[PDB]
């Protein structure tokens, strides 16, 4: 249904929808692993469906439509604890490459494309454990797509070869994220 921000379970899948207070985002849970998001002149938000907790060898499928108009990502998206890490395997994005300004560490080939790997740092920012300083890990897919399958282990293994280690997993979703933009998406996870 159309829901306000929160987390929970819907039709067998964990979901998370967070919105920074700017309005303009309509997040809807659908049947099965489906969710949709339609946004207009948003702030920053993140929404999607998956698992709580994720795993270090899940193969994640996604399909549907993704039509951002500006700064937006479509990603496998999640966290670990001890260490505290927010990670992204970015399958598609809008006008802003999330790695802009970041230092590249390497490349991994998976599911039909090369990805570029990066590490960034969030300082005193919101997190799954409250205000915190933590690293973010990125794999950015060169061949943008809105449906496919992601072998998460390929990314976690490449990241580890760059000294980027993960802790105990927290949630693991396919997320649409927007940052002060407009768009539509309708995505089914499995
Ligand atoms: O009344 C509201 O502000 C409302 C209602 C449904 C969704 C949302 C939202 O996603 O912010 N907000
Ligand atoms: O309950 C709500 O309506 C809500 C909560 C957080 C952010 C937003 C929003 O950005 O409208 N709305
Ligand atoms: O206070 C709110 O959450 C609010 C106010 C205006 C629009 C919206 C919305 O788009 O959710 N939300
Ligand atoms: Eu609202
Ligand atoms: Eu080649
Ligand atoms: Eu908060």
């Amino acid at each position: 249904q159309t829901i306000q921000p929160g987390t929970g379970y819907n039709n067998g899948y964990f979901y998370s929808y967070w919105n920074d207070g700017h309005g303009g985002v309509t997040y809807t849970n659908g049947p099965g692993g489906q969710f949709s998001v339609n946004w207009s002149n948003s702030g920053n938000f993140v929404g999607g469906k998956g698992w709580q907790p994720g795993t270090k060898n899940k193969v994640i499928n996604f399909s549907g439509s993704y039509n951002p108009n500006g700064n937006s990502y479509l990603s496998v998206y999640g966290w670990s604890r001890n260490p505290l890490i927010e990670y992204y395997i970015v399958e598609n994005f809008g006008t802003y490459n999330p790695s802009t300004g970041a230092t590249k560490l390497g490349e991994v080939t998976s599911d039909g494309s090369v990805y570029d790997i990066y590490r960034t740092q969030r300082v005193n920012q919101p997190s799954i454990i409250g205000t915190a300083t933590f690293y973010q890990y990125w794999s950015v897919r060169r061949n943008h797509r809105s449906s496919g399958s992601v072998n998460t282990a390929n990314h976690f293994n490449a990241w580890a070869q760059q000294g980027l280690t993960l802790g105990t997993m927290d949630y693991q979703i396919v997320a649409v994220e927007g940052y002060f933009s407009s768009g539509s998406a309708s995505i089914t996870v499995s």
